[PDB]
C-alpha cells in the first residue's frame, strides 16, 4: 500500500479519550484500553478500522458489549475492521484487552524490553503495536494511563502527564496512574518501567517564574554519567527562553537513557527517551564527541516541545516541519553553546557528503515527499538536514529580528493545533512583507524548496571595470532533472556575499545577501575601488553545489584572509577538489592504458605554504586547522566523479597526502608536541559540568596530526603513539589504537584498549568503532575476531552498528574488487532484518552510492542488493528501501 500526500483526508472518527491499563508480567504484558470515540463530520458510514499490529486479542467490545469475531469484526494482525452496521452513530466507547510481549520485541518499536527496562517507542507507527488505535498524528486525544508491574524489578514507573496515584497490589506488585489532559497525538505517548536511578534539578522559567522539576534517569550502574545531560537540558531551556522567548509549560520533564534504541532519542511529551550513547558520558569513559552529541540531542528533543509537540503535524508528509525546524533550532543552540566555528562547518560537512549523495541517488526525494510505503524510511538526512538548511535560509533572508517575528507568528497562530509546511511559510511571509515594507511581497516561490528534489548548482562569472570602479557578479542556477521533476524550476536562493580587497584582506562592502530568484541574474556594485575577490555563500547560505570559478591563487587569498569561516574552508575544499580530480584522471589513464611510466601534477606549492602559514598562526583556531589538513570526505568527492574507481581514488588521496606531508610533517610534529599542554590539561577531568569545546578541538587537531604522522611513518612516531596510549582521555588512547595500525604494536594496543573499554557498555562500543575503522590489511580477519569474541549474537543496535558501519568507510578494503565486503554487509543486513527492519535499512547505507562506482563494483553491489531482495522473509521496510534504491 502506497500513501500519497495529495490523498490526505480527515478521519470519519474522533477519539476524545484514551484510558489505558498496562499490566506488565514476566511472560506477557496485558493492555486494556477504553477509547471514548465519536463520529466526525467527515463520516460517510464506513467501517471502523483500527491499526493493530501483532496484538493477541483477548476481547473487544463496543459500549461494554463484547464483539463476536467473524460476524462483527475481522482482524488480520494488521487492521481490526469492525463492520459499519455494528458501529454506533453517536458517542460510544470502544474497549479491548490484548496481550503483547515486550521481552521478545527485538524490533524496538512499540513496547519493548531493553536489558531490565521496559520502554516504548511509538513514532511513527509503534503505538498500534501496543493497542488498537487510529494511529495517525491528526487523531488528538486525552490520555489517562495506569501501569502496574512487579515492584522489586520495576520500582520506577513513568508515563506522560502528572502522576496522580500510586498504589500497592497483592503479590509484590504496584501501580501508578498518570493523567495527561492536554491533547496529543499517539506517537508522543510513552511509558517506562525499571529500576532507574536519577539526578534531578529545579528550573525556574524566565518570565512566568514557574518551577519545573528536571529528572534524568539511567540504570544504576551508569547514574554517574548523567551530569552533563542535566546541564545540557538547563542550557536548552534557557536558549529557547533567550532566543525565542519560549518557556516550558509543564511541571516536570524526564529524560531516560536506555541501552537498546533504534535512533538517537525521541521527544515523548515530558518523557524524552534517549539512546544511552546520546545521554550518558563521563570524562573517564567517553570520547570527546559524546559531549557535543549529548548537547545537541538533548537540545533537539527539548526544542521539539514547541516544534512538534505543541505545534504538531497534520500528517506524516509534513515531517520536515518538525524535524527540519527542530534541527535548525538545535543548530542555532549548538553554535551559541560551543562558540566554535567548527560547529557550523561540521553541519555543512555532513550535508555536502551524506545528504548530497542521497539527493543525487535513486533515493532522492524532496524534503516533503509525495509518497511512502514505510514512513520510517523517510526519517532521512534530506528531511532532517536539508530541511534544516531550508529552515535556516528564512533566517538568512529575514535577518534575526524579522525571523524571530515570523517564528513567533507561527507559534502563536498554531499553538495547540496541527500544522503543515504552508503554515510555516505563511508566517515567514508575513515577516517578509514587514521587512520589505510591501504587503504585495510574497514567498510563493520559496515553497519549491519543499517540493523540488535534487541539489541546485550555482555558478558564477565576474567582470571588473577598473575605470568605472564597477564590479559585476553574474550568477546561474540549475537543478538536474531526476525522477521527481522532469522540469526543475529556479529557486529562491539567498547568496550571502562579501568582497575582499586582495591587497590588504579588508572588507569592501557591507553585509549583503543577494536574492537570486531567476535562472540567472547579474548583480552590479559601484564604487569598488580595486578588483575584489568575492566571498560567496558566507555561512553556507544555501544548500547548493557552489561553482566559484575562482583561481587557486584567489582561493588561497580567501583561505588566508577572508572573514567568513565557511568560505575559507570551502576555498580550501575547492583547491583540494581540483587537485583530486586532476590526479584521479592521471592515475585512471595510466591504469586504463597500462602505462609503464607517467606523470602526476604536484600539489600547488603556494597552497601548501598557506596551510603552513595557518597552522603556524598561534591566533588561528585549532578546530579549523584540523579541517584544512584533511582532504574532503570520500562521499563528498564521489558527487564529482562518474564511474568512480575506488582504488584509483585511494591512490589519489595517498599521493596528495604524501605530497603535503613531505613538506609539512616537521610542522605537524612540532605542533603535536606544543599542543600537548593545553589539549590534555586535566584541571577539570573530574568536573563533569566543565566542558571546553576549544580544548576538545585542540585534541582533535593533535589526533589528526598524529594520524598524518603515523601514516607517513615519521621517524620514531611510535614513541609518541605509545605515550599517547597512556593518556586519561579516551579520544587520545583510542586514537593511539587506530594510528598504531601502521605498526607492529597494533594488537598490543588492541588488547590494552579493550581492557580499558570492556567494563563500560558505551566505551566498549567506541572501542568496537575504533577497531572497525582501523586501517588494517587484515581487517576482514579482525572483523571475524570481533564477531566471535565480542559482538556474538547481540541484538543491540549500537553493537551491530559499531562493528560494521565504520568498516564500510574503508575505501580500499570495503570496496575490495572481489565483492567480499559487499557480501559481508549484505549478510549482516539480511540477518538483522529478521528482528529489526529499521536497523537493517540503516546498514544499507554503503549501498546508497552503488550506481556512482565503476562498472564492476556497480554490478557487484547490484547483485548483493538483488540477493537481499529475493529473501522470502524480507521486511516491508527493507524491501521498499532496496526497490527504490535499485530503481526496480
Ligand atoms: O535520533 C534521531 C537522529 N539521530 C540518529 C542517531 C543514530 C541513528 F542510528 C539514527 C538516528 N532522530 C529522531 C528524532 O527526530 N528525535 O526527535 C527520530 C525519532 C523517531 C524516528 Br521514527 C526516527 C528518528
Ligand atoms: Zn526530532
Amino acid at each position: 500500500k502506497i500513501h500519497y500526500r495529495k490523498d490526505y483526508k480527515p478521519s470519519g472518527f474522533i477519539i476524545n479519550q484514551v484510558t489505558l491499563n498496562i499490566n506488565i508480567h514476566d511472560q506477557e504484558t496485558i493492555v486494556r484500553s477504553v477509547l471514548d470515540m465519536d463520529i466526525s463530520k467527515h463520516n460517510v458510514g464506513e467501517d471502523l478500522v483500527f491499526d493493530g499490529v501483532g496484538l493477541k486479542i483477548n476481547e473487544i467490545s463496543i459500549n461494554n458489549k463484547k464483539l463476536v469475531e467473524g460476524e462483527e469484526y475481522t482482524y488480520d494482525n494488521e487492521f481490526l475492521t469492525i463492520f459499519s452496521k455494528f458501529v454506533p452513530k453517536s458517542k460510544f466507547a470502544f474497549s479491548s484487552e490484548v496481550i503483547i510481549h515486550p521481552e521478545t520485541n527485538y524490533a524496538l518499536t512499540g513496547l519493548y524490553k531493553s536489558k531490565n527496562i521496559i520502554v516504548s517507542q511509538c513514532e511513527a507507527t509503534g503505538f498500534r503495536r501496543i493497542t488498537f488505535f487510529i494511529d495517525r498524528p491528526d487523531m488528538m486525544a486525552k490520555y489517562d494511563v495506569t501501569v502496574t508491574a512487579d515492584k522489586e524489578k520495576y520500582p520506577v514507573l513513568l508515563s506522560n502527564g502528572d502522576k496522580v496515584n500510586e498504589f500497592e497490589i497483592p503479590g509484590g506488585r504496584h501501580g501508578a496512574r498518570f493523567n495527561d489532559p492536554p491533547l496529543k497525538p499517539c506517537y508522543l505517548f510513552a511509558v517506562v518501567a525499571g529500576d532507574l536511578k536519577h539526578l534531578s534539578a529545579t528550573y525556574i522559567t524566565k518570565y512566568t517564574k514557574k518551577k519545573v522539576e528536571l529528572y534524568v534517569f539511567s540504570e544504576e550502574k551508569y547514574v554517574s554519567k548523567l551530569q552533563w545531560a542535566l546541564e545540557c537540558l538547563k542550557k536548552s531551556m534557557a536558549f529557547d527562553e533567550d532566543y525565542f522567548g519560549l518557556e516550558y509549560d509543564l511541571s516536570r520533564l524526564n529524560l531516560v537513557a536506555v541501552s537498546d534504541f533504534n535512533v538517537g532519542a525521541m521527544e515523548n511529551k515530558g518523557l524524552n527517551i534517549f539512546n544511552a550513547n546520546s545521554l550518558l558520558a563521563s570524562k573517564k569513559n567517553s570520547i570527546d564527541f559524546s559531549y557535543a552529541r549529548i548537547l545537541t540531542v538533548v537540545g533537539h528533543e527539548y526544542f521539539h516541545q514547541y516544534t512538534g509537540n505543541r505545534v504538531t503535524l497534520r500528517d506524516w508528509f509534513q515531517l520536515t516541519l518538525k524535524e527540519g525546524l527542530t534541527v535548525h533550532r538545535e543548530n542555532l543552540f549548538s553554535e551559541e553553546m560551543t562558540k566554535t566555528v567548527t560547529t557550523r562547518l561540521s553541519h555543512v560537512d555532513l550535508l555536502r557528503s551524506v545528504q548530497f549523495l542521497e539527493d543525487s541517488s535513486p533515493l532522492s526525494h524532496p524534503i516533503r515527499p509525495e509518497s511512502y510505503v514505510s514512513m520510517e524510511n523517510f526519517y532521512t538526512t534530506t528531511v532532517y538536514d536539508k530541511g534544516s538548511e531550508v529552515m535556516r535560509m528564512y533566517l538568512t533572508i529575514l535577518g534575526e529580528e524579522y525571523y524571530k517575528k515570523g517564528f513567533d507568528i507561527y507559534i502563536k497562530k498554531n499553538d495547540g493545533n496541527t500544522a503543515t509546511c504552508e503554515d510555516f511559510n505563511y508566517a515567514m511571509e508575513q515577516a517578509y512583507k514587514m521587512k520589505k515594507a510591501d504587503n504585495s511581497a510574497n514567498l510563493n516561490q520559496y515553497l519549491l524548496w519543499f517540493s523540488q528534489s535534487g541539489t541546485p548548482h550555482v555558478s558564477f562569472k565576474y567582470n571588473y571595470d577598473a575605470e568605472k570602479k564597477q564590479y559585476s557578479i553574474h550568477v546561474n542556477q540549475y537543478t538536474k532533472p531526476d525522477e521527481n521533476q522532469k522540469e526543475k524550476k529556479p529557486l529562491f536562493i539567498p547568496i550571502s556575499v562579501g568582497l575582499i580587497n586582495p591587497e590588504n584582506g579588508k572588507e569592501m562592502i557591507s553585509q549583503t545577501t543577494l536574492e537570486l530568484t531567476k535562472e540567472s541574474d547579474t548583480f552590479v556594485f559601484n564604487n569598488i575601488a580595486v578588483k575584489p575577490i568575492p566571498s560567496l555563500f558566507r555561512g553556507f547560505s544555501a544548500p547548493v553545489y557552489i561553482e566559484d570559478q575562482l583561481t587557486d591563487e584567489e582561493r588561497i587569498l580567501l583561505l588566508k584572509y577572508d572573514s567568513d569561516a565557511f568560505v575559507r574552508y570551502n576555498s580550501c575544499t575547492n583547491i583540494y577538489m581540483k587537485q583530486i580530480l586532476m590526479n584521479y584522471n592521471e592515475f585512471l589513464k595510466a591504469k586504463n592504458e597500462k602505462l609503464e611510466s607517467f606523470q602526476l601534477t604536484p600539489v600547488n606549492a603556494q597552497f601548501i605554504d598557506a596551510i603552513k602559514y595557518l597552522l603556524e598562526d598561534p591566533h588561528a583556531d585549532a578546530g579549523f586547522k584540523s579541517y584544512i589538513v584533511s582532504l574532503p570526505q570520500d562521499r563528498y568527492i564521489i558527487n564529482f566523479v562518474s564511474n568512480l574507481d575506488t582504488d584509483v581514488l585511494a591512490d589519489t588521496k595517498e599521493y596528495i597526502y604524501k605530497q603535503i606531508g613531505d613538506k609539512l610533517n616537521d610542522v605537524y610534529y612540532k605542533m603535536f608536541k606544543s599542543l600537548e599542554a593545553k589539549a590534555d590539561d586535566l584541571t577539570y577531568f573530574n568536573d563533569e559540568s566543565h566542558v571546553d569545546f576549544d580544548q576538545m578541538n585542540m585534541r582533535t587537531l593533535r589526533n589528526t596530526l598524529l594520524s598524518l604522522l603515523s601514516k607517513a611513518q615519521y621517524p620514531n612516531i611510535l614513541n609518541e603513539i605509545i605515550e599517547h596510549s597512556k593518556s586519561p582521555y579516551p579520544s587520545n588512547w583510542l586514537t593511539s589504537l587506530s594510528v598504531s595500525a601502521y605498526f607492529d604494536k597494533y594488537f598490543e594496543l588492541y588488547d590494552k584498549t579493550y581492557k580499558l573499554s570492556k567494563d563500560d557498555e558505551l566505551l566498549l562500543q567506541e572501542w568496537l568503532k575504533t577497531v572497525s575503522r582501523s586501517d588494517r590489511k587484515d581487517i576482514y580477519e579482525i572483523l571475524k575476531k570481533l564477531e566471535n569474541e565480542v559482538l556474538k549474537d547481540s541484538k543491540n543496535p549500537n553493537d551491530i552498528r559499531a562493528v560494521y558501519l565504520p568498516f564500510t568507510n574503508n575505501l580500499r578494503r570495503f570496496h575490495d574488487i572481489s565483492g567480499k565486503g559487499y557480501k559481508l554487509i549484505a549478510e549482516v543486513i539480511t540477518k538483522t532484518d529478521k528482528f529489526n527492519p529499521m536497523v537493517a535499512t540503516q546498514l544499507c547505507e554503503p549501498f546508497k552510492l552503488w550506481n556512482k562506482l565503476d562498472t564492476k563494483r556497480q554490478e557487484l553491489m547490484l547483485n548483493e542488493m538483488n540477493t537481499m531482495l529475493q529473501e522470502p522473509q524480507i521486511s516491508n521496510n527493507l524491501k521498499e528501501y532496496l526497490l527504490r534504491l535499485t530503481n526496480k
